[PDB]
């Protein structure tokens, strides 16, 4: 009957023109954030509506948008990472942005960039997240221990940490966007001369601080679950997480949560997180009046109040210059620190490879090489060999 999403059914059911969007979203504030916009969208509109379709996490989606072409049946919309618009590419199925109409002056330049394909722009920035540094502030006070702003300190303040409390307090997933902040501020790079490597050797020092860190008891695995979901079940100090979860961690957190930029090299800059959530394209499958509230529905999306409420919802990064000077951003920013940390970090931002096949890599190839040297002490090297060997044959095939 009245939660947002039976609004937008309603709403769509009176409208001449649907466009669909299919999104990631599986709940929590992300998903009443969208479905919100949706209902504020669709209220302007004469009979012009956006109906957003949950099709589980972010591979869920690309799978079910993979078959829904297989199918013949495309929505209008969906968000995509960068890895998904490149294969999205190879199949020419996405309209370029600026044919139509939609201004991106004042979006991010690193949002942008990574969007642009062959210098043509074929997304639009919407859930930009950064990685940051969550902390236990009640437990760093306990110690005396600084927030840490060195990767040397994190690791001196961890190992202190889990000495004091009888346990690893240092939480993280053994995935690839928890390697990729340990691999960036260690001076890696993935591609070099235009090749995929994996098993360099940053990488390989980057997965053994993690095993050592499991050895050395400072680091715990999380392998159920995210990290928000795991809080209370042993001493917790610190993780490195997107900043869309910072809503999931402000529920759970049974203790004064902080949040500080992350850990760099030296103090001379922060370290560099490393950018996910996705972008919204547009399928040139659909109608031209389909596509016209495509156009509509990405001005409103950009428009500062729209950014300025999602993000503070939220946690994303706002994609324009003009959301920052909103004032109901500048209010929630005055009111919570946090939020411009999360600006802040935003500065000093890496993102992965934006490559058709990255998808499957991160996941199954280099994910599974993470997963076999921290969860079965698998040799760092020989796992990401394994890995390397992997991915060549993938991108050869
Ligand atoms: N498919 C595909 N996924 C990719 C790719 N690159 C990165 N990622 C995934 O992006 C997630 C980050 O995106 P972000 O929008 O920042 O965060 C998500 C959720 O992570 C986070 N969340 C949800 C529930 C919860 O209890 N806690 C919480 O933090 O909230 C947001 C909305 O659901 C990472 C997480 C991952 O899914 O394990 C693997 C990563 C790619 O190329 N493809
Ligand atoms: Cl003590
Ligand atoms: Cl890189």
């Amino acid at each position: 009957m009245m939660k947002p999403e039976d609004v937008i059914k309603e709403q769509c059911a009176r409208a001449k023109v649907v466009a669909e969007l299919w999104h990631g979203f599986t709940g929590g504030a992300p998903k009443a954030a969208l479905e919100n916009l949706v209902v504020e969208f669709n209220k302007a509109q004469q009979g012009r509506c956006v109906r957003p379709v949950p099709q589980g996490g972010y591979r869920d989606l690309s799978t079910k948008i993979k078959a829904a072409f297989a199918a013949g049946k495309v929505p209008t919309m969906a968000q995509a990472f960068e890895a998904n618009i490149a294969l999205y590419l190879e199949a020419k199925a996405l309209l370029p942005i600026e044919s139509l109409g939609v201004k991106l002056q004042g979006v991010n330049l690193t949002f942008l960039n990574a969007v642009r394909f062959g210098g043509v722009v074929y997304g639009v920035p919407f859930n930009k997240s950064i990685q940051v540094l969550y902390y236990n502030k009640d437990l760093l006070k306990k110690h005396g221990v600084p927030v840490p702003a060195t990767l040397e300190e994190f690791v001196a303040a961890a190992k202190k940490l889990s000495r004091a409390e009888g346990g690893p307090v240092y939480w993280f997933q053994p995935d690839a966007s928890t390697f990729a902040y340990f691999f960036f501020n260690l001076g890696g790079s993935y591609l070099k001369d235009g090749k995929l490597v994996l098993n360099s050797k940053e990488a390989v020092e980057a997965l053994t601080l993690l095993q050592n860190g499991v050895k050395e008891g400072w680091a715990k695995p999380i392998t159920s679950g995210y990290i928000n979901q795991n809080l209370g079940s042993g001493p917790y100090a610190f993780s490195v997480d997107t900043s869309a979860g910072y809503t999931y961690y402000l529920r759970a957190a049974k203790f004064d949560l902080g949040v500080a930029t992350l850990p760099g090299r030296t103090k001379g800059q922060p370290g560099y997180g490393l950018v996910q959530g996705t972008n919204l394209v547009v399928f040139r499958q659909a109608s031209k009046e389909e596509q016209a509230v495509a156009k509509d529905f990405l001005e409103f999306v950009l428009s500062p109040r729209a950014q300025a409420v999602f993000a503070t919802a939220t946690g994303y990064v706002p994609v324009t210059e003009g959301a920052l000077k909103d004032p109901v951003y500048q209010a929630y920013a005055a009111e919570n620190p946090d939020y411009a940390t999360i600006v802040r970090q935003s500065r000093y931002a890496k993102f992965e490879p934006a490559l058709a096949e990255w998808e499957q890599i991160r996941f199954d190839i280099l994910g599974q090489a993470i997963k076999e040297a921290i969860l079965n002490k698998a040799d760092p090297k020989a796992a990401l060999d394994r890995a390397q060997k992997l991915a060549e044959d993938l991108l050869s095939s």
